[PDB]
């Protein structure tokens, strides 16, 4: 996955949903949830360290499901406090629902 957003130019309607493609989106979705910008969020930093709580984790877990058409809960935030692992799991769910 040589998909690295740098802000040089926009990305088109990419059909696929690679691991990194989900990872970058997750950062963006969670940035707004933490009242910040994804530009300052790390991929291996814990959402909780930034301020992800029990409330935000439950609402955010839903937006994720709606984005990739899955079923997940608050326990996900607790199992994968970083985008790296979070995305790792999601990528397998959508890859199984279509095979």
């Amino acid at each position: 996955s040589g998909l690295v957003p740098r802000g040089s130019h926009m990305t088109p309607q990419v059909n696929q949903v690679n691991l990194s493609e989900i990872k970058q989106v997750l950062k963006q979705q969670l940035a707004e949830a933490l009242y910040t910008e994804e530009s300052e969020i790390a991929e291996d930093q814990k959402f909780v360290d930034l301020g992800l709580d029990s409330i935000v984790g439950v609402e955010w877990t839903t937006t994720i499901n709606q984005t990739y058409n899955l079923n997940l809960k608050a326990t996900k935030l607790y199992d994968y406090p970083t985008l790296l692992e979070l995305s790792g799991y999601i990528a397998q769910i959508l890859s199984s629902q279509g095979t």
